[PDB]
């Protein structure tokens, strides 16, 4: 009934009794665990509202108060003349803290109470989501010292079509089908690379052209807006004792934006809602620089150092892999912009769990996500067992709009 | 797609769908409320069943399915179960059966070569004497002299009544640990208990880092005994780096032969306690979890001084350095030395090609995410992209809590 969890380094072991909170089924049974899948395929609205409100209430330490029985019935009053309701904007601060600190992918969340809110409900244009945008991108810039961040546009609606960002971040690099069938730029980016043409967009033809946004008011077709460039923050990525590594002209951008999930409190629906923290330098290092399927640069930079990269017992992957992982580190610090590595992140994030244990007695983490691309065993989560489940408000993936 | 999980792998865009989880006959420890895949322990009518379901599987190996030889094994199985309350399998049938428990283990990398098992058969061991007998000649077949071979030695089955076979030692190979004065452990903390219990039974230890442990074997109803593994049996390897002439200087060593000695082999209901297997390393075992790990040989900051590293800082990336020299240090060393071993991207790789394999075959195979994909270099390896379906199928291979 509470699953007894272990960690394994230091023989400690605790109960997870959060995970009895949860209301929302995952892609598990007792025949099969799908953990490893990445997408696994009125009265209830109330009863969610209802649960929110008593969540809310309670973190003031106002439980069973009059502001708490008479917001209950503002809530049921809505819902049952309407069909729906709306959130006062605490509500919203708290509901959007929550959907993070329950988020079980994410590794950052130590951070979980320090989240800067802009609401934006009250956009009715592509043209004023636009504005929002821009605004989200300076606040949480802020010339390299990023701030995390979240812009919540309005809920989605019964009777017509949702505001979406089309794009799965805000800030990306363009995907160039060649001719002879490579890409030229980030492969992950083809399809919203090719959209934004079809949309207007005058392409580039680098290997790092910052993509335009594609943004959706309801029933209305995506309408294109192009980043001002001062906006975008950059790092050019050098090596600290390979001087040729700069001259690689490799580059990323400063924020981490995500902007293609839903945020669900309560039981409404945020289908835009970008934010944005900052990055954990494995996944720029390792993912993005090194997948086969992305930037693929780890044959280019094992061949600079001059490896034998004809067997795969020289270990030129791995070393190739930790001195681009390196550049990713020295860069950001040297251009003075936040970045996390992935030792610094794993043991911020077991202080996490502890924390989370005292205050709510477990937390939801899915491990295969927790633990980094590299050197897993060598970072304090590996050794963590971790217990996955759905906790509401919650983030939830949302597939390309097209 | 039908209703059966689909299976996604993330590099390639390939898609396909799990129809064997269907067969798995028992629960693992998650629900729809929370997964539980993380866990290291998940927390005569049911044995006939579990019988004449493995007796169906080897028929159906053999093509043989519904044949008349295929009834008459069915009523021999139940006649046998009625009068003794329990029943024995073929030599072809432990064979048979031995190698799917391989092919079932979902933790398991190196399953390309699951047909490939020498199955020493050992039912008629009678003693803690010849059960050693038994171990000595499985390590010599096995150790071959570097150029390993796969291989599982089976002792008599669970009897009712009657005490069980067991293999006291994790492994037939591992290294002391000795507790000292200070708190501190000299050798591999790991195995302080057993260290310890080799001691209370008689044996006289060392004191170095790496001294090889006795094996406590246990016969029916009776104390554990104690055996010395002769030195000349278990072939050991010296570490040294490729280009870094000191590290050669550290003294590390491992021994060749990976041999899990604790865990339970079910074949149709019947419980083999005491079934020892090897294979060969994989070498980020060795390299990271046996000489890296923060509760086993600690070595990282030790080699990253050597190499002259920034150990007071996580951004100088001095973990992920000095294990990546170690591994290589590993994989240079058995290489030279002429004992079998495989990298984690080769590994990984021949594990791909099984899944294909497998999904051709049987429609899937079960995997365990979390550790098929090596604790380096995660996403280096193609395993890390591949969505896998976890489920237990039997025949199968089932951890066992120490006899003590
Ligand atoms: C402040 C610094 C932060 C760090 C270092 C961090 C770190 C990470 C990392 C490494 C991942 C896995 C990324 C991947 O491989 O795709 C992740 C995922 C995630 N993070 Fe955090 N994060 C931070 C802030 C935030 C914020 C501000 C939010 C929302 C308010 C958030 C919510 C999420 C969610 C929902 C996921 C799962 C995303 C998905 O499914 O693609 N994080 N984070
Ligand atoms: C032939 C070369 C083999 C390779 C390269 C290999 C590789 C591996 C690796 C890397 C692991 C994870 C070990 C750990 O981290 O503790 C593992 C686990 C496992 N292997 Fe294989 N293996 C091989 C042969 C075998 C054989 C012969 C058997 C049995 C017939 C077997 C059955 C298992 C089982 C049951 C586990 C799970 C053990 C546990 O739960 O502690 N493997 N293997
Ligand atoms: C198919 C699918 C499902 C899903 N849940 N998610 C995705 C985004 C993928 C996950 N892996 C790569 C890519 O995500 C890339 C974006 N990752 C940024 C995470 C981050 C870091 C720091 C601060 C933040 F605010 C956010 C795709
Ligand atoms: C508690 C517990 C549960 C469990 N299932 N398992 C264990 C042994 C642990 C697992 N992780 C480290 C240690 O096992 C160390 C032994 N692993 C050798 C695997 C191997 C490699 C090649 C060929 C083979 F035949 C076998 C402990
Ligand atoms: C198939 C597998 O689940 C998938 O590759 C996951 C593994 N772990 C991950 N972990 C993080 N942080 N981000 C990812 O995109 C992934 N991908
Ligand atoms: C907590 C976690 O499940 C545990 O540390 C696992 C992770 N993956 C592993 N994978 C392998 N191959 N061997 C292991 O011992 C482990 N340990
Ligand atoms: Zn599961």
């Amino acid at each position: 009934k509470f699953p007894r969890v272990k960690n394994w380094e230091l023989g400690s072991i605790t109960y997870d009794t959060l995970c009895a909170q949860s209301q929302q089924d995952g892609p598990c049974t007792p025949r099969r665990c799908l953990g490893s899948l990445v997408l696994p395929r009125a009265e209830q609205l109330l009863s969610q509202a209802r649960d929110f409100i008593n969540q809310y209430y309670s973190s003031i330490k106002r439980s069973g108060s009059q502001a708490h029985e008479e917001r209950l019935q503002e809530v049921e009053a809505e819902v049952a003349s309407t069909g729906t309701y709306h959130l006062r904007e605490s509500e919203l601060v708290f509901g959007a803290k929550q959907a993070w600190r329950n988020a079980p992918r994410c590794v950052g969340r130590i951070q979980w109470g320090k989240l800067q809110v802009f609401d934006a409900r009250d956009c009715s244009s592509a043209q004023e989501m636009f504005t929002y945008i821009c605004n989200h991108i300076k606040y949480a810039t802020n010339r390299g010292n990023l701030r995390s961040a979240i812009t919540v546009f309005p809920q989605r609606a019964p009777g017509r079509g949702d505001f979406r960002i089309w794009n799965s971040q805000l800030v990306r690099y363009a995907g160039y089908r060649q001719q002879d069938g490579s890409v030229r730029g980030d492969p992950a980016n083809v399809e919203i690379t090719e959209l934004c043409i079809q949309h207007g967009w005058t392409p580039g033809n680098g290997r790092f052209d910052v993509l335009p946004l594609l943004l959706q008011a309801p029933d209305e077709a995506p309408e294109l807006f192009v980043l001002p460039p001062e906006l975008v923050l950059e790092v050019p990525l050098e090596h600290p004792t390979l001087e040729w590594f700069a001259a690689l002209g490799l580059r990323w951008y400063a924020l981490p934006a995500v902007s293609n999930m839903l945020l669900e409190i309560g039981g409404l629906e945020f289908s835009a809602a970008p934010f944005s923290g900052w990055y954990m330098s494995t996944e720029i290092g390792t993912r993005d620089l090194c997948d086969p399927h992305r930037y693929n640069i780890l044959e280019d930079v094992a061949v600079c150092m001059d490896l034998d990269t004809r067997t795969t017992s020289s270990l030129w992957k791995d070393k190739a892999a930790v001195e681009i992982n390196l550049a990713v580190l020295h860069s950001f610090q040297l251009a003075k912009v936040t970045i996390v590595d992935h030792h610094a992140a794993t043991v911020s994030f077991m202080k996490h769990l502890d924390n989370e244990q005292k205050a709510r007695g477990g937390c939801p983490a899915d491990w295969a996500w927790i633990v980094p691309p590299i050197s897993g065993s060598l970072t304090p989560v590996f050794h963590q067992e971790m217990v996955n489940y759905i906790l509401s408000p919650a983030f939830r993936y949302q597939p390309d709009p097209w």
